[PDB]
RNA sequence: UGCGGAUCACCCA
RNA sequence: UGCGGAUCACCCA
RNA sequence: UGCGGAUCACCCA
RNA sequence: UGCGGAUCACCCA
């Protein structure tokens, strides 16, 4: 086992998925990317630290681009028109059973499941209301 | 179309689910929380804003409570033993359509489905490896 | 060739047996870890470096949880009166051979039989005398 | 009783193994050598304190040495081409109990047992992978 | 998965093979030894990092040892007598795709193929001419 | 005899190789260049001094371009929208005999063939992990 | 306290 | 610590 | 940045 | 000497 294997970070049903891989564990950064140029691709980054005494915390990073074709100086460059970034940061304290934590991942499902408050508002640009 | 609804926020399949019903709207900040005491609810608040001239920014913070040996409806000290929390930001370029919108949250359920890297570390205790 | 693999860490004759296994693997750090909250947990970690230009030096720690009256899952303080350290630091000039470093391990292996001072004297809360 | 006594630190079961005896214990530090020159001898240290209010710390030191014989001075003399230092401190609290205390041990016996990761990753001159 | 694997540096038929294993991967720098004597090791280290804003710099080193034994005063130590150092730098501009990095890569394998002007060179003693 | 000759940099089954031919060797320094537009042409340099009393030091350069074409005013050229590159250095001891030469060179191969870490890293915009 | 160092019951931060 | 910011493993209070 | 040096992740202009 | 930078036989500490 290891668990920094490959997985399918946006689902399209087999056709135009975005697949990413393990690309690089320097610093204790655990990075993963899409087989795409450095420039355009989806970027997913995950690290845990015994932030304090009791305490672990993990620092999880997604890189979402809106990939572009750009002109500069009369050439054309695979580029990213923009970026749409991701940031978590989950405090566990250490005293967390193995059942404490499973309880958390799938709140966190729950969370974004299509058809909640949350993932609805974010997909139409509007707010709670 | 008011999407300030309960939801189920841990779906145990019918059988222990875990309800979250709107319980504030102070400041725009829209929350949801368990049937249970403060101390021990599950909580979730949401908020948008514009950051900054160029981007939104949605702020998504989630307690979740230590069920393993939990005394329900007790006193249970220190408070930083029992919680967990869950805090994700998320920036989105003004030119994002409601498309880019729906692909950055299929990015965020693909990151949390079960059997991938992340929330399988995250279950067990683990970080990558 | 691989060697970061789960094993045996208190083994009770197979009924009864510690198991621990690769929970982390940040900066060269490898980490092992029981099936526990990480607050009850038994932990091994372990490095190797160049300490200087003559020597190599392995660093090995491991964590012990104090299991009579332990409430599993629960929430134990203070932290030090649970928790066993075990700090190990072995320096091998770089000279040795594969079978310098095998009779290294030998020897550590014969400081720990059982029936030996050492073991004996920590397994009976005593010195020597 | 008195488990000041001397055992086999190295075995090469019975033909060339290396025994380690009783030969000091001023200053609380209990000491063993083995028959050789006090230049080539193999060296073991223990020495237990009451480190703080709640614990308990034992101090451990093993020395390996690689015999040679040197010629200073146009004289030959026996002694170490260099040493191995193998340096553990372990920290038990007051409160672990002598069923807590066996348990440490068969862990660290467990740890170095031959055919773990930690014994094979040293006898081979590589990190953990 | 991992890369951070064993791996044949020096292919000699099936034996007499030169292999080198994982040993520490600090500060964002992988590195590769031998087995043996550390002193007599072959050495593998790689690294990458963003050198600016639009290029990644990947950094290697390999080290070749010529075997000996030195004797000084009688005493006789597994040493290098002298070592070989390779010490390259590829920089990679971030808008090359997985595609030009295996032309790059194809262009690397080219450059030291057998029969080619730099490898015979190489292994003559010899440079152009 | 001569090595300053024509020889396939880059692979590609029979057809759509990279051949590179010899262009200049003024100053101990022989130059390699690809065929058509200088400007998007393939380079490879090499040359080799006594860098110190007991080393030879070889320096070898090569460029990979990203064959483009500019369009400025309405005028198009053709250009490298921007290039790789790579940069050796091999320093070599005056004791070393055609047979450890050849070590060298064996060592520099296996480094870089199809499967191993390193080539890997490179062709896939990864580093380790 | 240090996954700081050593010629190893000493030294350093 | 911030329902502070970012060009996103960095910056600010 | 060096077709600058090394005992090779350091040092020099 | 740099796991220092480059538009790459140059430039920096």
């Amino acid at each position: 086992a290891s668990n920094f294997t490959q997985f399918v970070l946006v689902d399209n049903g087999g056709t135009g998925d975005v697949t990413v891989a393990p690309s690089n564990f320097a610093n204790g950064v655990a990075e993963w990317i899409s087989s795409n140029s450095r420039s355009q691709a989806y970027k997913v980054t995950c690290s845990v630290r015994q932030s304090s005494a009791q305490n672990r915390k993990y620092t999880i990073k997604v890189e979402v681009p809106k990939v572009a074709t750009q002109t500069v100086g009369g050439v054309e460059l695979p580029v990213a028109a923009w970026r749409s970034y991701l940031n978590m940061e989950l405090t566990i304290p250490i005293f967390a059973t193995n059942s404490d934590c499973e309880l958390i991942v799938k709140a966190m499902q729950g969370l974004l499941k299509d058809g909640n408050p949350i993932p609805s508002a974010i997909a139409a640009n509007s707010g709670i209301y």
